[PDB]
């Protein structure tokens, strides 16, 4: 129980949205089969909102579980580089009438799809309070990246969309920034997709445009060179074969390939951009590195609280997976204003 199931504030529109009048001139961003979203204008706060209506939340196990996965995470994130819930409303007056929910944000400017310094800093300044806190983000690309007039950037996930290999958001495939442990056979997986999303800034154009899976490694393979010895032992499926037996290629010199670029931010996406994930950069280490040195205090990039996913191992009743986000929705409070 909560004021505003006492206070009628919630008015209904077409868009089936039902939202608290404080919340006006909703317009459609985005849709999928998970939920949807609108921006709108807070009267109570006077800035520019985003709304996500999560569709038929309760239904299945998987809509379940995943809405409370997806609240608690927003209701834990408190850091200026990733998404932070502004509030979390439903229309319902009890658990009885509990069906739907909805998450309020910050609308920043745009998305992304010394200017790149300051982006991708900001990105594994996120990344680094993301991964403290045991979460892999897994879909990093430039429409997961908000950023508005100040070139200031949080980290999102729409998640609007069932993940499939061949997905796609607008005209861009979410295989261009897979890393390829992932596509083929740990936490730098967002790394190989960060390096990725600084090539495209660097050069206007996607770093590895594959249009299926043999030729998105080939492409790969092309720019960061074929597997030495020590990554291919780590490959435990032995189907290993298949990338020991591709003729070897050189890595190329990323200096022309980035031509003109900072020397500095060429070395970072060497390091960024390689094949065997237990020597890849972290976002710890990347932050620390010199291209940086003008953002950098590690003081001022702090980690998460400790952040408790003991309910991930649950096999939960919907209802209790509904009761248990009820709690989460009617005990939240909005940030300091
Ligand atoms: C913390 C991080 C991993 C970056 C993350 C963030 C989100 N969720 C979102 O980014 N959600 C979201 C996006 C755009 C506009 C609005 Cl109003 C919302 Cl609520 N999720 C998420 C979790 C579970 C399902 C779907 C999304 N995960």
């Amino acid at each position: 129980h909560h004021h505003s199931q006492e206070r009628p504030t919630f008015y209904r529109q077409e868009l089936i949205w039902e939202v608290p009048e404080r919340y006006q001139n909703l317009s459609p961003v985005g849709s999928g089969a998970y939920g949807s979203v609108c921006a709108a204008f807070d009267t109570k706060t006077g800035l520019r909102v985003a709304v996500k209506k999560l569709s038929r939340p309760f239904q299945s196990i998987i809509h379940a579980k995943r809405t409370y996965r997806e609240l608690r995470l927003l209701k834990h994130m408190k850091h200026e580089n990733v998404i932070g819930l502004l509030d979390v409303f439903t229309p319902a007056r009890s658990l009885e009438e509990f069906n739907d929910v909805y998450l309020v944000t910050h609308l920043m400017g745009a998305d992304l799809n010394d200017h790149v310094q300051f982006l991708i800093y900001q990105i594994l300044r996120g990344l680094k309070y993301i991964h403290s806190a045991d979460i892999i983000h897994r879909d990093l690309k430039p429409s997961n990246l908000a950023v508005n007039e100040d070139c200031e950037l949080k980290i999102l996930d729409f998640g609007l969309a069932r993940h499939t290999d061949d997905e796609m958001t607008g005209y861009v495939a979410t295989r261009w920034y897979r890393a390829p442990e992932i596509m083929l056979n740990n936490q730098t997986v967002d790394i190989w997709s960060v390096g990725c999303i600084m090539a495209e800034l660097l050069t206007g154009r996607t770093l590895f445009p594959g249009t299926d899976h043999i030729d998105q490694l080939k492409l790969i393979l092309r720019l960061v060179g074929t597997p030495g010895a020590e990554l291919l032992k780590k490959i435990s499926s032995e189907s290993r074969n298949y990338i020991q037996s591709l003729t070897q290629m050189p890595k190329m010199n990323f200096a022309n390939v980035f031509i003109g670029a900072n020397p500095l931010a060429v070395d970072l996406l060497e390091k960024m951009l390689v094949l065997d994930s237990d020597k890849r950069i972290t976002a710890a280490q990347a932050l620390a590195h010199a291209y940086f040195a003008q953002y950098h205090d590690p003081d001022d990039e702090p980690v998460a609280d400790p952040y408790d996913q003991s309910f991930e191992s649950r096999d939960l009743l919907i209802d209790e997976w509904k009761s248990l986000t009820y709690d989460e929705v009617i005990s939240f409070v909005p940030p300091p204003l």
